[PDB]
């Protein structure tokens, strides 16, 4: 739908991460009213229904649930990680953090992009893509 699914505690993120299968997970750790949240947002709600059949994206809060914030050193909203059949993806976005992706997509066609790339590679065993994005669309910070 639209209006993603919201994940408000830590057993919600262990369950959506064991029970999403044969498709990426998407979880958007942030807060609903931050600017670069509401931006990335838009776009996540915008191209969500076109990606059905590769990814299932989820809203993380991290003001109600903060386990794994730590666990994936978040210091920055919004942070989004990627998930395939439990186990952890990594993309190579050309910073160093390749765990997780910090900021707002540029444009709905990179985030599409990167989810085409993430769900060929997983399904080929991969645990670790390169981004196809344009470094001038990675947000700097
Ligand atoms: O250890 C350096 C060696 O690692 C590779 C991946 O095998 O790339 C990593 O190190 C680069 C240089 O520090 C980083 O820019 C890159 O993000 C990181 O994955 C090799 O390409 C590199 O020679």
């Amino acid at each position: 739908s639209f209006l993603l699914p919201k994940l408000t505690s830590k057993k919600e993120v262990d369950q959506a991460i064991k029970s999403t299968a044969e498709k990426v997970l998407v979880l958007r750790f942030g807060r609903d009213e931050d600017p670069v949240c509401l931006q990335l947002d838009d776009i996540l709600s915008k191209t969500s229904s076109d990606l059905s059949k590769m990814a299932a994206i989820y809203l993380v809060d991290v003001d109600q649930t903060a386990v794994y914030t730590q666990y994936f050193d978040i210091s920055y909203i919004p942070s989004t990680v990627f998930f395939f059949n439990g186990q952890h993806m990594k993309v190579d976005y050309g910073s160093p953090d390749h765990t997780k992706f910090v900021g707002s997509f540029k444009t709905k066609q990179d985030f599409i992009d990167l989810i085409e790339v993430i769900y060929r590679g997983a399904m080929r065993g991969k645990l670790i893509v390169q981004s196809p994005i344009d470094p001038k669309n990675i947000p700097k910070y």
